[PDB]
């Protein structure tokens, strides 16, 4: 008798963070890159893309070309992503960038523009999909071949890693792995913890992201028709958080796609909230590999 | 000739409550406990859960273990459900908890935490799953052996039932079972009813339930983009029985989960409208298990 | 070479209505009557029902009994009806009811309740299905079988018909019948005009009815998350149309259905919308029976 | 080695465009025609029409006739194309009609009624279908046979081209057709760019459309409820790309259909930010042929 799955938690005594700066709420802003990444026959695929894009109802196609599937992730490499580079770099706060192997190559130098802005660039897999059926074997070099990417893409290896559409074996690996700070394949608490069941016995950490707090509702059956929508539920999750962080501060999750953020009328949600935001002091907006290495000192695994 | 539905009941004549203190309303606030409860091969389902998580467009997974759909649900029984608890002890209004079996036995301390504040604990099933195919033999001892976790894990055993995802022959034996005062199984009426085909002969109290102001459209296609969609929604409901029951009043039913209204997001809604409710007076808050212990005073069984 | 569609119609020159009272509109509410019509094994289907309810993923199950789907529908009959005919009976607004000749029987009571307030009964088809399948024989006497039923069960014939989910022969059929003054199976205007294609020679108005200023919407994929949806939505169909009736007035449709609208969540939009249309002089409440009978007398067919 | 996607386009450096009058921001509007157009076994096809109609749930019929589907199109030839005309006309606006060679021809009043108020008539293929599987050779003569149709239609050959639903040969074609000035068969970008990869060598001018700031999405799973949202979507994307024309002008397409926007509670939004788009100075309303003549004069291909 063994349940694998970690149901309480921290229960009724979640640990407080002391977050830096005696903030009442810490920020994680992420902005995905995938575009080039994503499905396609062209990078071995047997079907085109149909996840998050405009084409609300998009079907995967069996050794097909998906030409207006692939037009709109080209939006995101193209001007999504630079239009919202321009907006986190004009209010000055930092982006922690889910950064897909694959999307990285096809497009360096928007990635090393990243990397000069300081943004930290944490690791979303050698491809964008689906990996929960994967066999271990293939799935393990992926990973690797991804870590190998990256570092050379940006000059240090990535200490975090996010897949998304886990597997199984994936945050095994992913701790099995050895060099890996954190990971992110997590939705399941409102702070940071070490994972408690690491084989590899050193400590892991893990950052749990969000698929609510997140652009990607915009483009599925459940999401914000108008960009209002999205604001409204980050302001909700704001006020909560903050007004909870008086005794007890937590962190947010914030997820950000090129393809779908970066067009204009979404972008301007997201600057209105930047700026409610801003207007709160004790909030302390940060790279996810800064709230690793500050539970480290803070909450050193035991 | 047969017709097993009742499709006019009181008709034009709902019975008048006489709800105590004189309610124009009475609010049944009720949070679900299904996290743990749900299905999955390690509980010996042969698919992944699907049903009420942000991955909206979810499909069950044959043979598999969706790690995603499991950490959403995580987050309900580690964070929500806390959360959530606060927020009703908050206001002092009392609650109603649909508490699966197997996510009980999961998650004693909080069944405990909650039997403490006072809280009713109904019975939701033995496990959260679609009950519709299942055979009538195996299906009466989920309930019974549901009976008996929560009467060991509570101290008394269960004088309410609600399935959600019923079969015919649900309703049936929650009757023929015995020791029950009461069902949801029905989301019919606007008013509590006495069961009409009652096998048992012994009077049966219907509670109708709600699929409408229920936090389970945050993920369904038809639902809530934002906090206010929920809450203009309750407060809409609202007016319109409180309006009424100036001559005539009515219940009304809300529906919680854990890993839904718990996100910080959603909670905002869920507090805001307590606080609208709570500002008007002659409005009962009570858990079910009184609204059947009043009708039973009130308006006995014919 | 023969187009079985009429693309153009009355082109860039609609004819002025003269509604009675010079209004700038007209207004047509209507509230279906489906509920214990709809699919169900013991009306002889195949399958349960999944069309509009709280079920907004619902299937169809074959040879199988959708316990939450009835109970849903019974909301409709039990509760909803009686509080929405309140609401009209409230306004002195009349009403137009799409009743089906089956949920009529089931009903009887609550179908001459609508009689006896003076609103009008008009067809709504044997049965609440698809007969877009149907054998042209068995479906010919599904309607003079449902001629049959409410003349009977109102004291006058139904000189209007609706079927909804229309089969190509329908329509064809209504006017072959004989006895209908109008039909409604089309949502191709925003005026009547007479059918052009009838074999029967004799005169047939057609009143387009509506898919979109429908409460349907509230269970559809995409549909009001709100009241406020709906409202929202019949302001600007009503002030686009007003502005328009200033020299050339038309009309609006509404549907309303039982077991949707009759929600004290979603009613309070409805009321919300009345009292708007209320507020404005030169707005003609009516029943499409009116309109028909107005239309004869006012653009006699040529 | 070779990728058939530019991800990167412009970059970080997309070029000025001096829009006439010193615009801050380039507004293409955009109404389609399909309607006639659409998939119908009358017109060859082995099932009737799916796509974008009230009926959001809707399923193609293979051999079969959706009548209820029809009616629902030809709302927008017989009344809502109409209602849209005397708005844009209303405010001088200009028009660019995205039509379909079959619908052109069953209303050709109404394409010479465009053509005389003087709307710039692009081609939208031949019919309203989805190419994505069709042979090279019979998709070839479906263009020609489009461009023979306008031409003779309009007085004029059709100098742009946009298909939508395209497969992969579709731009190709386009290119290797010959009397195109440009397409629209992209929506990866926020300005107009000479297509890359023309095998023709001769300039070929790209005009991304959009899939986004479209009134389809009123019919889709993830779309408005109400017209505000299409509305204030609207206001975002303009908003967000007038200030970017302070030093930056940029343009936004807005795509809307005979069918959905025609209808009154949509068509108030439309006006809505029509009314909004026109209080600002500095916004050019233009036609997509305007802005591609701006194009080679302004920034011609070398
Ligand atoms: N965050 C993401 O876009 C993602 N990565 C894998 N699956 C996803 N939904
Ligand atoms: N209330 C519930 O979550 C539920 N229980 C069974 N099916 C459901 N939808
Ligand atoms: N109006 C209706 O509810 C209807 N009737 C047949 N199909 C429908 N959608
Ligand atoms: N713009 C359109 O309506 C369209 N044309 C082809 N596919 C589409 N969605």
């Amino acid at each position: 008798v063994d349940y694998p799955r970690d149901l309480i938690g921290y229960g009724s005594n979640p640990p407080h963070p002391h977050w830096p700066g005696k903030a009442r709420i810490a920020l994680s802003f992420v902005l995905n890159y995938e575009e080039g990444g994503e499905r396609n026959i062209l990078h071995g695929d047997k079907e085109s893309e149909a996840f998050l894009s405009e084409m609300v109802s998009a079907q995967p196609l069996q050794g097909e070309r998906n030409m207006s599937m692939e037009s709109l992730y080209e939006y995101g490499s193209r001007a999504g992503v630079w239009r919202i580079l321009k907006l986190f770099k004009a209010f000055d706060i930092p982006l922690t960038i889910f950064a897909v192997a694959m999307a990285a190559q096809r497009h360096p130098d928007v990635i090393r523009a990243m990397v000069a802005a300081g943004h930290e660039i944490c690791s979303h897999g050698y491809r964008w999909i689906d990996y929960q059926y994967m066999d271990e074997a293939q799935e393990r070099e992926h990973m690797l071949e991804a870590i190998r990417i990256l570092t050379e893409l940006t000059g240090e290896r990535p200490l975090g890693w996010y897949t998304g559409r886990t597997g199984p074996n994936t945050r095994r690996l992913v701790m099995e792995e050895g060099g890996f700070l954190y990971d992110c394949d997590t939705y399941d608490d409102d702070l940071p913890y070490w994972e408690p069941n690491n084989p590899t016995g050193k400590p892991h950490l893990v950052i749990p992201y969000t698929l609510d707090t997140n652009d990607m509702r915009f483009t599925q059956v459940q999401g914000f028709n108008k960009g209002d929508d999205f604001f409204e539920y980050l302001k909700d999750a704001f006020d909560v958080l903050y007004a909870e962080g008086a005794e007890a501060p937590k962190m947010l999750s914030i997820g950000l796609h090129c393809r779908l953020i970066g067009r204009p009328a979404r972008l301007a949600a997201l600057q209105r909230f930047i700026e409610y935001a801003k207007s709160h002091e004790q909030v302390w907006f940060t790279r996810r590999v800064d709230i690793a290495r500050h539970w480290h000192a803070t909450h050193p695994y035991t």
